[PDB]
Order: C-alpha cells, then sequence, then structure tokens
C-alpha cells in the first residue's frame, strides 16, 4: 500500500506515451519496481511483498497491448516471490528484485544490440530499407548496417496518428543515414523502389502473428505482393505467453483526440465516430523472419520461442496475484 | 494576349488546391475560358482566338494529373478551333466559347447526378463503405444509398496530408450518414468489416488503372485480398485519351511544407527528404467496377470509352497549340 | 384478364422447378405467350395487348434469378409492342406474338447446338471434364467432342440440394459418355485429374461475373487454383440487361424443404435456420471464356454482347408495363 | 485366436460408421482391447498377449484414415508389450491392458474438453462459425464459447454423403446454440458473413496437412481467399508419425450406395461411375491454427508434436506384430 | 501447278527457320506470292488464280503456330479472289496480287516502326528491360527508347534451344544499348532488379492468351509474382481470327536434335524422349499491355481486335480453298 | 606447410566442377584432409594441426555457395581440434583425422540412401515427376520408388548452362526410368501433366530457403501456381549454420566462357555482359517438404534442424583458423 512516487509517474508516462516504444515501457517498468524496492520503508518481507505485487499491479494496468511490460514484471516478481515464499528476510527480498530488474534492464540492452547486428547481416550494400513507427529492434539494424560502411538510405512512414515517424527521421538523420520520409499511404507507391522492409514489434504470437503500430499489415501486405523481405527486429520478450493457450491479444483504442484535436474534434457532428487502433496484426505469411537476440527465425517458430522461455510459467498465477 | 484576371485566379486557385477534386478543377476551367470569351476586348476574330489559346495554356499549366482538366479545356477548344477555322465571326467564336464551356459544365453535373443514380444500385442495406479522400462522384453514390433508405456507415480515411477526409466526413455526416474516420494506416484492420469499398479518379488508362489520390492503390490491394468490390467512381472525362498511342501519366509531386510545416521542416537536417507525391497507381485487376455516367464497365473497358469517345482527336493536335 | 390456363400451367411448373434450367424456362416463356395469342377470345387489339402484358407478369415473377426468362419475355413483347404501337390491327398483333415466340424458341436452340461446336474445340482428346448442376449448353459442349471421336470423362457433381447431378449423369451416359459421379465436396480432391471446367449459367452481368447454380464458385475457385480452365457455356440472352445500370440480380431463396424434407424437417427445433440459395456468383477474374453462339469472349467483354444487343432497351421502361 | 464377441462387434460398427468420429473410434478401439483382456479366458501369459495382438489387428483393418484409431492401439499395446517382454506374469499383463485402456479413454476425454477451454479464447462475442461434418473436438470448442456468454451462431455445412451436419446442427441447438443449415455448394457464399472457421481432423501429418471429411480442404481455400481464420481442433493422438518417414495418409473410399441409394443406382448404366472418398486434405498454408490440448500451434510445428511424442516408437514395429 | 522456284525456297527457309520471327516469315511468304505473280507464264486468269492457291498451300504449310503467316497469305488473297471473281483479266490478276502483297508488306514494316513509338513511352530512363527470345516488334520499342535518349539496359535471355537470343543481344548492342546476357533459368533471379518486361508474340487468342517462343509464360508468371509490368509489343496481324469461334492454337512440336545434337542424341538411350516444342502459352492476367501498331489495349481487348478486323471472313472459306 | 598433391587436386577439381554436386564435393574435401593426414610427414602434433588447418583452408576456397562443403571440414576439423587442444600426441591426432573424415563419408552415403527410402514413399504409381539439375539425393528417391515397382517418368530439365540434366537423363535412363527431356524453358508448358516436383539443395537456410542450382526457383513458382508438390530432397549437411545468426548466403558467379564458348565471346563487343549465378533462392512458402535424413519436414522446420545439430558451435571461431 506504500506506493513510492516513481511508481506513479512511470505507470501515468506510459498511459501518455510520454515514455513509449515497447522495451522502453518494459525497462521503464523494472526501473519502477526497483525503486520501489531501494526506497521502500518497510520492516518485513511479507510488507515488502505486498508493495511489489502492487507496485506491479499499477503498472500492468497501464498499456495492454504490448506483452514486453507484462514480461518485464514477470522477469523481476518470479524470482521475487521464489524468494519471499523461501523464506528470505528483508534485505534478501530487497535485493532479489533490485537484482533481477538490473538484469532485465542490461539484458534489454544487450539484446538490442544484438538484434542490431544478425540483422545487419541481412542487409546490402545500396539497400533502400522501408521502415515504419520507432523501433529501437529496427533501428538497431539500419544503424548497425550503416556502420559496417553498407551504403543505405531509408524510406521513414510519417506513422500517423502519433507521427513516430519524425523520431526515427531524426534518430536515423543524426547517425549521418540517408532518410526519405513519406505519408503512410505512399507505401505501395514506393514500395518498387524499396529492397527490404524492417519494421519492430509489441507482441508476437504463438502462431507468428506480429502485433506492431497500425499501418503494419499493410506494409507487410504490399512488400509480399512485390517480394520485399520483411524482416521483424523483436526481443523474446516481445514473445507472448498466454496466446500458447488460445488467448487473443487485445488492440488498444487510444483517444480519439490523438487523430482530430479537442479544438477540432469538439466542433464535428455527432454521427462521426473516430476510431484510433494503437496497432494491427499482421499475419506470419507476410514475415519473412524474426530476427531474435537468439537468431532469425522463420516467423511460425515462434512457438519454440515460447515452448522454451515461458511456457512453465503458464501452470501457474502470475508472481503478482494474490 | 490581354488576359482578364479570372483565367489567372482560376489557374492560382487550382495550383494552390483552393479548388480541388478532379472533376471541379475541370469545371472551372470551361468556366475560366467561357469569362475570357464574355469579357475579350477582342475585335477581331484572330485576337479572341488568341486569348483563348493563351489562357488554355495558362490553366493547363496548373496541375498534370487529373485528366479531366485538359478534356475540359479540350471540349471547349475544339469547338472554338473548329468556328475559327471555319471563318466565324468575333460574336459567333465569343459565342461558342461560351457555349462549350457551358455545355461542359452542365454535363459534369448531370454525370455526377447519374453515376450516383447508377452506383447507388450497386450499395446494399446494411452495407460499411469505405471511401478515400473526398470525390464527388463516390460521394454522389453514398448520398443516393442513403436517400434511397439504405442504413449504411461510411468508414472515411483521413487522406493525409492534406486531409480531405475531413472535408468527406463533414459532408456525408451533415446528410444524416454515419462515419467512421480512421487513419490512412487501418484500412487494413478494418477491410474486415467492410462491405464495400468506393473511391473516385483523377485519370483512368487504356488498360484500366486509375491513377487517384496517394493510397488509393493500398485500399485497392487489401479489398482485393479480402474480397470486397473495390468500385470507382469515375466521369468519361476522368479517362486519359493520351494513354491510347503509350504516353504515361505524371504523378504530381507537391510541396514538402504540406507534410511537414514549413516552421517544424526549416529545422530538420539536410539529409533527410520530404516525398509528397499527390497520386498514385491502382491496377484493373484490383478494380470490380468503375461506374460511369454511361454505365458500369469492368476496367479493361476503358479502352472502350477512349475509343468510342476521344480517340478520333490523337491525330490532331492539341487545340489550343498554335 | 382473360388468361388462358396455359400460361398459368407454365407458371406454376417453373414455380416448382419442374420446368427447369434457364435457356428450358425461357422457351417455355415465349411458348406461353404464343398459346396466350393462338386461344385468345379476344376482339379488339387493345384487349389482346392487355392480355399478353398480364401473361408476361405472371411469367416473369416466378423466378427471378434467371435474366434468360424475362429477355424471352422482352424479344416477344418488344415486337408485340411496337406493332401495337404503330397502329396493328388484331390479326397483325396476335401473329406478331405467335411469330416473335417462335422466332425466340427457334433461336435458342441454334444457339445451344452453335456453343456445342464452339465450345467442343477447347475440348482435348482424353479430357476429363468437370461439371456441375445440369446445363444444356455445357452439355452441348461436352456431346459434340464425344461426337468428334475425343474419348472424354465428365465428372458431374450431384449438385444439392435438388439433385441436377442425377439428370446430367444419366443424360451424359445415354450418348455414351463415361461419367465419373461425386458429391460437390469432392471437388477440390478431382481438380488435380480434372483437365476441363464446363458449366452453363443463369445470368451474366455487365463486368463478367457469372450467376448460376450454388456451387459453381467453389469449384471455380479451386480450378482456377489449380489453373484448370473455367468454361462458361451461355447463350446471348443470359446477359443482364439491367446490370449496365448497376443493377444486382437477385438471388432467388427456394423452400428450406428442398434441403430438409418436411417430415423431418418439422421434428427439428426453431433454433436451426434453413437457408437454401439456388445460386451463386462467380468473379470474372476465375472464369476463363464465355462461349456464346457468337464466339469466344473473355468474361470481360460481356459489356460487349450487353451495348451490343440490349443497352438500346434500358431508355424506355419494360415492354409489358402500362 | 479366442477372441471375444465385442471385439468383433467393434469392429463390425467402425466399418459401418454406427460408431465414427476419429476420437470416438479410438476410444471404441481402446475399450474392445479392455474388455477382451477383462473377459480373456487365457491362462497364460503368452496366450493373452497372442489375443491382443489379434484383437489389435481386427481393429486396425476397419478404417484406414483416421490415425486416431492406431495411435489408441499403440497407446495400450506398448506398454502390453514391455510388461509381457519384461517377464510379467498373467494377472499384471490383464491389468497393464486394461489400465492403459481406461488411461486413453480418460486422456481422449480430458483432451478434448481442454481443446474447448482453449479454441474458445479465439472465439469474439458475436462470431458467426462455420464448421463442417460433426467432430466433437470443434464442437467442444464452440459450446465452450457459448458457456462463456458469447452470442454466437453456427453455419453448419450438411456434409454429404452421410449426412453428419444433421447430426452437428441437432446437437448444438439443443445446447442453445443457433444454428445455420447450408449445403456444401454454399460455403463459399457464406463465407463473407462468416467471421470463423472450426473444424476436427482424423490425421494431421508430418508438414501441417489436415486430413478431415471430404469438402474440409474447399471450406479451407475460400476461408483462405476471405481472410477468415481456419481453426483445427485436435487431439495430439491425432497427429500421423508414419508421415515424419514419407508414409501419405490412404483416404477410405466407401461404398457407393452412400452416395446412390442401392434401390436407385442398380437402374443405374454401368457407363456411371460413383466415387465416394470419406476424406480431402487441406494444405498447411490454409490453416492458421491447430488447437491441440497442449496448446495452440501454427499448423507446421505438427512436426513437433511428432517429435517429441510419437517419433521414438518409428525404430520399433507395430506392438501388436510378430 | 507452275509454282516458281522462289516459292519453294522461301517455303524450305520458313521450315527450316532460316527465316523466322512472326513478322518476317509473314513478309516472306507475302513476297513468295508477290513473285509467284511477277514471274508467271500463265495465259488466263483461272490458270494464274490457280497458281496462287497452290502457292499459298505451299507456304501455309510451313510453320503452324505463328498465325501471322495465314494472315499474310489471306490478305493478299481475299484480294486477288474478290478480283478473280469479279471477272478480272489476267494483268489485273497480276497486279491485284503483286500490290496486296506489297501494301501487307509495306503495312508490316509501318506498324513496326510504330509499336516503336508507343511502347518506347512506356520505357523510362533508367529502366532495365528484361526481353526474351528474338522479337523485331520489341527491339523496335528497345531502339526506340534509347533513340529518345532513356539510358536503358536490357536483359536478354538465351532461349534455348535455338538461341535467338544471341542475335538480340548483338542487334541491341549494335545500337549501342547496353546488354546483360542471361540463361533462361536465371530470369527469376534477375526480376528484382528488372523494371519492364518487353517480349514480342506469334499468335494472340480471342480472350488474350499470348503464344510466344517457349519460355515466355515462365517469365510472364515471375514478372507477376514481382509486379514487373510484361509488355506484349505486336502487330495486328498477330491475332488470330479461328480462336473467335473456339480453336486451340498448334503447339509446333521441333526436331528434338535442335536440342541434343544428332551426333550426341544417336549414343542416348531409346527410353529417353527428347521434347521441343517451339512455344508455350501466357495467360491474359500475366499481361499488363499489348502495344499493337493502333496502340496500348489491355489483353482482354485482343476479341475487339479480331471483332473488327477479321471476324467477317470466318463465314467464307479461306481465300486460297477449292 | 606442406601440403599434399591430393589436397591441391581436389581443390582444382572441386573449383573446375570435374568434380560436382553438393554431397560429393563435401566428401571429396572430408576425403583430401583424410589424405593429407594419412600421407603427412609431420613429427610434431603442432606441425600436422598446420598441415590440417592450411589444406582445410585451400578446400573451403574452392566453392562458396554448398555449405555441406565447410560442414564436411567442420566435422573432420571440430574432432581434430579436440584432439590437438587435449593434448594427443601426433599418431592420436593423425587417426582421429583419418576416423572423422571416414566417418563423413561414411555418414554422406547412409543418409542419401535413407532420403531414398523416406522420399519414396512420397512417389505414387504412374507419377510423372519434374527435376532439376542433377542431385544424388533427389536421384535416390526416384530410383528408389522404381525399385519398389511404382511406374514413373521423370521430365528432366537439361540445366543450362553446364548441362546437367545430360548426367540425370542418362543416369535415370541406365536404371530403367523412362525421362521426357526438356529445356528450361519449357518448366510451366509441362507442368500441367507433372505430378510431383523432386530437386536437391546446396544450401537450406534458417528460415527454410533452398539454396540450389539456377533455375530452381522458377520451377517451384510454377509448381505452386499448379498445386504441383514441392520436395527438396537434402541431407542435414545442407542446412547453413551461419544463417542462424544473420548471415546471407554467396551466390557463386562462375565464368562467362560456361555460357558462351570462349572462341564465339571474344567476338562480342564490350557493352554485352553475360553474368553466370550458378544458384538461386526458392523460398519457403514454395517447398512443400524437405526429405532429410531424419525424416520429413515443413522447410520452416529448418531452424530446428540447425539448432538441435550445428547452433553449439557458433560461439567458438572455425575450427580451422590460426
Ligand atoms: N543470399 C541469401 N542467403 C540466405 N537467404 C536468402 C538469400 N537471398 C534470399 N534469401 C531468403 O530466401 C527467400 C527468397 O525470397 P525472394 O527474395 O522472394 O526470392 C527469402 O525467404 C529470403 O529470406
Ligand atoms: O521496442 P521497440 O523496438 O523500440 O518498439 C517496438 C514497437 O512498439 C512501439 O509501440 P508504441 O509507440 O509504444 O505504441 C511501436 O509499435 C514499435 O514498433
Ligand atoms: O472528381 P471527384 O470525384 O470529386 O475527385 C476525384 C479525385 O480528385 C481528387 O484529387 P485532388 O484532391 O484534386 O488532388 C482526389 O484524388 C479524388 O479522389
Ligand atoms: O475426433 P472428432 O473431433 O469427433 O472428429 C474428427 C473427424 O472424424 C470424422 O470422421 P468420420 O465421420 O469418422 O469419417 C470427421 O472427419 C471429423 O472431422
Ligand atoms: O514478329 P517478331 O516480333 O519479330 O517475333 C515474334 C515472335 O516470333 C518468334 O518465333 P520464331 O523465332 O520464328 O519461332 C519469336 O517467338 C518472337 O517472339
Ligand atoms: O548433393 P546432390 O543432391 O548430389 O546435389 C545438390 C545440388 O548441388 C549441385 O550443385 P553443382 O552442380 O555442384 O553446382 C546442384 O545444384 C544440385 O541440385
Ligand atoms: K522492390
Ligand atoms: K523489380
Ligand atoms: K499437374
Amino acid at each position: 500500500a506504500m506506493i513510492v512516487k516513481e511508481v506513479y509517474e512511470t505507470a501515468e508516462k506510459i498511459k501518455s506515451m510520454e515514455i513509449r516504444g515497447a522495451g522502453r515501457i518494459a525497462r521503464a517498468a523494472a526501473q519502477a519496481l526497483m525503486i520501489q524496492a531501494e526506497k521502500s520503508k518497510a520492516k518485513e518481507p511479507e510488507e515488502l511483498w505486498n508493495e511489489l505485487k502492487v507496485a506491479s499491479k499499477i503498472l500492468y494496468n497501464t498499456r495492454p497491448t504490448a506483452v514486453s511490460l507484462p514480461n518485464a514484471l514477470r522477469y523481476v516478481m518470479h524470482r521475487v516471490k521464489a524468494a519471499y515464499l523461501g523464506g528470505a528476510d528483508l534485505e534478501t527480498l530487497r535485493f532479489t528484485a533490485i537484482n533481477s530488474a538490473k538484469e532485465f534492464i542490461y539484458n534489454s540492452e544487450k539484446a538490442i544490440e544484438r538484434i542490431g547486428e544478425i540483422g545487419a547481416k541481412r542487409i546490402e550494400d545500396g539497400d533502400i530499407i522501408m521502415t515504419h513507427c520507432h523501433s529501437k529492434a529496427a533501428i538497431s539494424v539500419m544503424k548497425k548496417a550503416f556502420e559496417q560502411g553498407k551504403n543505405i538510405k531509408v524510406i521513414v512512414t510519417e506513422t500517423r496518428p502519433k507521427w513516430q515517424g519524425k523520431i526515427t527521421a531524426k534518430e536515423l538523420a543524426s547517425y549521418g543515414i540517408p532518410v526519405i520520409y513519406i505519408v503512410d499511404s505512399a507505401a505501395r507507391h514506393y514500395m518498387k523502389m524499396t529492397d527490404k522492409v524492417v519494421m519492430g514489434a509489441n507482441s508476437i504470437t504463438a502462431n507468428g502473428a506480429v502485433i506492431n503500430k497500425i499501418g503494419t499489415s499493410l506494409i507487410a501486405l504490399t512488400a509480399k505482393e512485390h517480394r520485399v523481405w520483411v524482416m521483424i527486429a523483436a526481443e523474446t520478450y516481445k514473445f507472448h505467453p498466454a496466446t500458447m493457450l488460445g488467448q487473443l491479444v487485445e488492440i488498444e483504442m487510444r483517444d480519439p483526440t490523438e487523430v482530430i484535436p479537442e479544438e477540432e474534434l469538439r466542433t464535428w457532428p455527432k454521427n462521426i465516430e473516430v476510431w484510433n487502433p494503437a496497432f494491427d496484426v499482421t499475419p506470419p505469411e507476410y514475415i519473412d523472419v524474426i530476427i531474435t537476440e537468439r537468431g532469425i527465425i522463420p516467423p511460425y517458430a515462434a512457438i519454440d520461442i515460447l515452448k522454451e522461455e515461458f511456457g512453465w510459467a503458464l501452470k501457474y498465477k502470475e508472481p503478482w496475484e494474490d
């Protein structure tokens, strides 16, 4: 019940997308549980255990679609839970939580560097790469390919409604990479000059489907139409455990004013509904490879990544639940 | 040549897209020649003929892609040239121009009505319709189907960068028609609930391809993927004669500042290029029917429309050439 | 208002499908018009005119999907009407109706044997041909090719619910053509051994789509999948003039007792709805050729059959109307 | 050689399809093995062993296509065999056979209700689901989802020739699920209004293909065409171990009298062959997921189900062999 | 019966492909009938008529697949036949034949220049064009595009068995055009760098299929897979009249030694058959446009080219027949 | 290092393709290391280790694409390196090399046999099989299916530029198997009569793509178009480990003079470039099954083969690196 302010501020900052990107919100959430355990004034283990459960619930209940976030929380709290239930005293608990969270953060950072190097071998000198939204994993691949001296150009899609495309373009251009910026609508038109597509992921399902930023399934579709390789750069913690047992992933519907600003929308008629899905779902048939920190897989090998990292936990409850 | 200010002003408003839409700019160019003819101070028929040629060229060099405009100019000018060359006197030439421009304007208005009556028959009670940009021809269909008492909803795509979807959404709402407004990236995600696609055209080619607002081809692609009928509402003067003899249609590239506003765009590094094609091309295999004022055709019958109405002219030079 | 029993008997027999097959029902309506004229006790030209308009409406309100039937009634009534409006006396009108029926009925027979001759040229020695329902035009093709000494075998799908495939199997076998009889569900399984598919049509639209017995579109889809030629054998009076101006064809829904017999259906619970559609719609992209009495066309040239033989009549009302 | 009548009665009832459905026949063969052990008048361990090998062969030679049946006989006989070869006395062997049957039979029941639970998670409120034949695993899915309070409707294809769709329709309606009953030919026509397809399996191969009731592959093809999820609900004992080493599955050809009744068939000429295939084969590319009792897989992970649970046994001979 | 040697020598030279290419053999055949009429020693018209029939039969019976050849013969002999049957005297016949043949030859030459100019507008600066075999029509397009200053490169396929690819490569390279020469097998591999495909035709059917050099259908297929425009450059006399009435085009099977030289094949075992089809058939769905001397058409407009140039003659016998 | 002439001679014969075929060159490289080890005059184990490393590199730098060769070298050298580093004396090192090379050679021969026994089960009585190049693995399948008494015919493609089809045709004929020999361009034209496609592989990637003789991808493309099973017969040592970590396979570009002989080629102008890729890449969606010595897999299960047998090594440098 004695939740420190950094937990609430991180939760809010995930909700408002001031902190965004599936990897980042997962690291931020691990960091929040880390600080809760740093600054906790609890005396008993039972007390700190209970603070960490509640912090974890607050953080889970921010944004639903990227399983990166629950997987972060799980990574920390499977360990914290095993400690507490094994009889660890206060400081043995405090450290288990803090250290588990530090592990996840470090492993996330290393995973992304690694995805960069693996994916870059798939990029060739002269390539024109089209990307969508702003994905650290995808940018790692493109950045690495450029540092290897491959002379590349990236077609960056603006990525409505929230313009993540702007971030992507200034970022790649600041590393020296030539950028071509277009609207989402122009993806087919420019698919004819594109050699490779590199996008990220928020959740990957057991059958190989990729839930990523709205628009992704379209770029994928047309890439298939033209035989351009769709490469999804994604850490293993993007893979979605509960899809193993039949769960559909929730698609986050965000506020209509991200599309039509409040000052404008209030003046619009009542029979207009504005629908603002945050993600769509791309089928495995439109994906060439998924580049994980453990290597290149075909998208249908997602079930293998999950069988072996994740499946064990599905017979238990979540490690923050009563 | 002494060109009236209405010609210059029309030309600027077409360039700037204050006046926009394929059919409307064609009416605005007819109108402009009408007014050059009305307000002319010419004494000799050669002097007026010269004014009409120069005005025609000013209007021609506004926007390239939509062939409606050239076709409107031709409709007036073939007739003006036949009179002048057949020895018409000043007033008979003036009236030929005025009256030809009027006929085109009236024919365009009636054709749009007829297109609506025709396309509406293919809309069924309960249909969810997806559209793109703001096409008067497409809208005529939706408007008439609603007026027949069919309960429809229209999914309207915002149509970046110039946001024509806003015009379409407000217009359909004003007639009583519920709208679902979405970003362009969401067209595949909502194709699964869509019963019909209805878009316009700027130019249609001899092989049946449809040049229309940027992103049209994406929507038609995923429509096909999903077996949703793609219906293109379009006047005969949208069909492109020069394509009969192999001409490719120029795709208008518009200012970067429509995509990114000038204030923001001047802050960006020089190795980001903003590219803003205003149209793409949708191949005939992704189009179910074209709905013209003379009936439903498959897209490959575009050559028939071109043969029977515009082929005759391709042996002659352009009717405004001096 | 004095309508002869034969008109009523034909109508009732078209409704119960005792008279069936798109061509046959058309000939039966023409026959009925002919007999209404032959047996008329009408003493005035206006009195006969009124009997024929009324017989036409009775006949038109039997089965809606096959345009063959109304195109037959048209052929006659356009001619009856031009006579009546030109001032024709009684026996001139009676004869115009008698000799218009005769003409259509004889032209139907000639068209069907000519489709035989043309279609048989696309059947090759050794061919295995799959068909569906019982189409006289399809059968003419197959029977002619067997008479050219080509060793063929026909796969006859049983064609639920009304078992028309039994008629086809006994018919083709009676000519000495070996038949393979299968359930409809088995059409994909046998498509691998099939060389050609030959089916009939109830109506063909302006854009090339073919409305024919329920199932036809599935057989056509898997035929496309396997690159087996789908050939549609159809008289020019199967082409649907109203589709030129956007009309959709109504799909006859027939009695659920044709699917589940009345004795058994009455015992079933109300929360099972039985839906019996008599036709489906096959898109033009899955049709290699339509074989008409005037030649082979790609399905997209359906609009030409229509433009050249039927379009004239769409500016007038139906010839049996007040 | 002293085989108890129940074994003979089960075999005859699997042959006539009085006992049918891949799971049920498997449980029935296990039940029969169990009763052969219970009622055996055998005084030696070698005498019982020999009765069970012989009962197994009788049961295996009933219907070939569904691997479920031999995987059941295996489950038991592998265990009977290891006992017998380990030196087991009589009542130890009798019990090993009794308790292996029991185990398989109970595990079949648990597997089928677990597929219910997992599969139901992919059904969404409002869904219209098409199915085919009568599959207990498919039905468990649909029934569980209805018990979660999701308003669904099921389209039941009648499933010629043996009319299994009648069993499915009455079953689902008995649980209060509204049903739409249609002929098989109508599956493309209704695919446009279908949200999900759920079908069972008789055998699933190493590369993902699904052998199931004749028709299944057509429904799957048009489902793919329309981007409707095709979900296969199947116990792990439907997976076919011999396909790992290249074996193809035999397609049972059943009596032509199931298609044309004997009373009518005898009147037909000899040059009509009636071919009644009980199953077809659906390729993996047209299957979105297999739902097993252990999870959701892409169809290409069938080889893992097999590698991990069955492959061990392929270096030995069949457990009922000499 | 008094056939001059140039007729026999041309026939033989067509048979051996010393004269080849569909246009060329058509011109050569017209030329042969021209010389027969130059050097004829006939006295009566009836005598010369009879020489021209027999010359025509000799020339027709050379190579079967390119309808260019019969259409040449027809063009000359429809005119010669009308003259003779109208009562023309010897010299009026002699000139009719000679002049008709001179017309065809000139019109063929002009048609090809014209196809060149039309097709070249479809070629863009920088384009890499893949072609197949050696087609004058296709080369006209590429040559013209290069003379317009478009900087192009052509991928020339070797075109087994007869190596026409060598001719094509030396020809284009002698005009200054950069050539990349590859084997037929590499067409897919290099389809990714190709912007346009330009091939010729031997016969074009009523439904839009293109019979062209063996291999054409493959290049077309993969071009569709990659969305590369397939442009077929072809004169109207390549279009095939009798396909209007159901005729399949014969595919010429040429001597096995063109594949395996005689010195080698004689040593090969008896159970090896060498099959050497000269042409395959490409479906209309894989063709973007057909470029005729009358302009760009979609391939399904082939029936229109035939309806209007050719259909009239199909109610008559050939103009060389008794 | 004193390298025996057998190493140098093997290396030259691999380069020149005197010894060719993916599997054979791998055996020839094992063999060559065997012989370096047998005939070595080394006194110290370090001196032999050095010889084995240098020989390994000479053999590695022969031909790049087929990963069988590197894998054979690795099989021997991992084991040689473990011995040398574990302190083996001269003779124990010599024998480790000799014996490792022998095991690889024996395993390769047995694997090819097993592949035949496995693939043959998927060949049915009456099958027409199309193959490409000369693959011992594919041939083992065809040979065994014939020996099982299945009546097969094989369509053999000539496989330019090096004409490996000649080897395949003579070899299959010599076993009794009828052959149809065709040029590569005719593969689509004969796909319509083909029941099965059976080819080999040089390298198979982590995502399931198959690098095989130039034109393989074309044949698989049209096979897919036609629903003909594409089966790839291939040993586990054809699977490519470095692709697990993103490596793309180099495609061997061979001398222009294989395509055009040197005598002819020196006469050609310098602006013709002959390009001779020896392989292409066939994507996994066009492959039905890969038949390895351990069973049938779908192509996407290539990652499983790579994980379970070769992944372990990718953390270590190459076992011949100094
Ligand atoms: N050089 C290469 N090395 C490894 N994999 C490749 C290479 N080139 C293409 N691929 C893969 O093989 C397939 C070829 O696809 P496409 O580029 O459509 O021909 C894709 O699945 C790629 O991931
Ligand atoms: O983890 P990284 O690769 O950085 O981004 C992965 C994905 O998460 C983001 O979602 P949002 O912007 O938070 O909704 C984008 O959809 C992006 O592709
Ligand atoms: O003639 P209507 O149907 O109104 O418009 C047709 C098309 O012209 C417009 O172009 P723009 O907005 O002027 O660039 C849009 O592309 C629209 O679909
Ligand atoms: O195991 P469950 O899911 O009940 O049924 C599986 C399958 O078995 C049935 O076969 P048949 O009626 O025995 O020929 C049907 O093909 C059904 O899909
Ligand atoms: O008329 P042009 O365009 O020159 O050639 C047309 C076609 O005829 C040739 O046949 P062949 O070499 O005579 O069998 C080639 O197939 C070529 O594409
Ligand atoms: O191992 P096996 O099955 O014999 O051969 C496999 C493949 O290797 C060969 O390459 P090349 O002829 O050496 O360039 C061919 O591509 C062939 O299909
Ligand atoms: K591209
Ligand atoms: K390309
Ligand atoms: K085939």
